């Protein structure tokens, strides 16, 4: 039951320049990280650099998460995208990560039910000719289930559907997306565990207004420190060392604390959360 | 002054299977549009189709709206996205629409101040290509100042520094979206004139949590009504007039009152502001 840190949940104070990747990585050591979950969106930074960093600081990336578009209808910018998730997958193994996770589409992208329809087959064709190539170099490939619900990869039964036509495909459970789903997320737990490789744990609480995240039940809802909304970690954990699981608990915030406080509270949440559990 | 329905204003019901393209056009045509900003995600839809659509209801495709990558690092990712650019224009000259609206990168592939310096420069690049080619399609292209200000193209300063450095190029002017960026909706009016050529039309409401778009200046925001909320529609309208814009005022709706009743209470706000001016 080892946790990672996204560098996603740094993004703000990276976007400010008061953070490079070297202080996440720095920070997630010093707030006793096991491994940190490295967003890569470019290939601007090198191997060595990336690797002399992860010497200096005694970290490992767990997992490299990319955004990539396998449901593009252009035959030319999805070939092009395929070979982007394999050059990914090439770059999980010169830094040592075990593990790929794709979000296979953009929200913006699909714009119609129809739209929605097209993608599934698309996105499925794309991860069958990827997933090979990463069980090719030792690279567990994953998707995760996201919460725009016009991508066909949110529900359990559209995970599953996925999952089911692709030999070897894995799935990082985004625990807190499955609310946004109206799913209960400890049954999307229990329905997909065989599939379950890593897993991204954020909360919501509820509000009052739009925040362009409602999920299917109608329920406003907005980034919470973990602990302070309305997802039961707990519960999680316990079921997770029920079943042995092997994978890491990796830290997602997408609220507008400071990105530094928000993982230090709600790591204090839940390390006490986990420690009841063991 | 004339006004086009953006198709994305539909999105809600075009997602839920309520409304298809034809729909969202004899729509626009019952509720007195001159003529729809069409969203292209991607080429399924039949040109010779959307002529006769557009031919039974007696309208016209003011522009063509796409999100296309231009920061791509990747040069073969790149390189692919030029060329759907390109491919975009040749459905506007297929579509019979003189305009192309590109939005040129995606908010979650900045992850850091050094990604958005390196992504300006290489989005101009990918600009000085598709333009000529636009012109010699005898094509307006145009971008969108946007709302995520981890994108170099949302402020007046840095949709100028575009627009000074690519000939031809145009500006659709996200009237609402400059208040997400801090500026004042009028000054970017005055300051950006020669180059619009479109405008969007889209109102904010101030609310007191998260959103997914809180404004420089801390306020957070709601997506709102026409009229209900912050954005003053008459000074722009009064400016517009004063200077002859012959272009097209297209409505943009992204909330979550149903998507009709939106269009219907938001235009009977915007023609009463617009016919106190003239
Ligand atoms: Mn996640
Ligand atoms: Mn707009």
């Amino acid at each position: 039951m080892k946790f990672s840190l996204m560098t996603y949940s740094m993004v703000s104070l990276m976007r400010s320049g008061e953070m490079n990747l070297e202080d996440v990585i720095a920070f997630a050591a010093n707030e006793g990280f096991d491994a940190i979950e490295l967003l890569m969106v470019n290939f601007s930074r090198s191997s060595d650099e990336i690797r002399r960093m992860l010497e200096t600081h005694q970290m490992k990336i767990s997992c490299i998460d990319a955004f990539v578009d396998l449901a593009a209808q252009q035959e030319e910018n999805f070939l092009e995208n395929i070979s982007l998730s394999q050059r990914i997958i090439d770059q999980a193994v010169e830094l040592s990560a075990p593990m790929v996770m794709l979000v296979p589409g953009f929200p913006d992208l699909i714009a119609s039910e129809k739209d929605k329809q097209q993608a599934l087959p698309r996105i499925i064709s794309a991860l069958q000719k990827i997933t090979p190539y990463a069980q090719s170099k030792g690279i567990v490939l994953t998707i995760e289930n996201y919460s725009a619900l016009q991508m066909p990869f949110c529900s359990i039964a559209e995970v599953l559907t996925i999952l089911e036509q692709v030999p070897g495909l894995r799935l990082t459970l985004d625990y807190g997306n499955m609310l946004v789903a109206g799913e209960d997320p400890l049954e999307a737990y229990e329905k997909l565990r065989k599939y379950i490789v890593n897993a991204h744990l954020k909360d919501w609480k509820v509000t009052s207004g739009q925040t362009g995240t409602r999920c299917a039940d109608g329920r406003h809802l907005e980034p919470s420190l973990h602990g302070q909304g309305v997802i039961n970690f707990k519960s999680l954990f316990a079921e997770m060392v029920s079943n042995n699981y092997k994978g890491y608990l990796s830290f997602e915030y997408e609220g507008d604390i400071n990105a530094k406080e928000a993982v230090r509270l709600g790591m204090m949440h839940l390390r006490e959360q986990l420690n009841e559990v063991i």
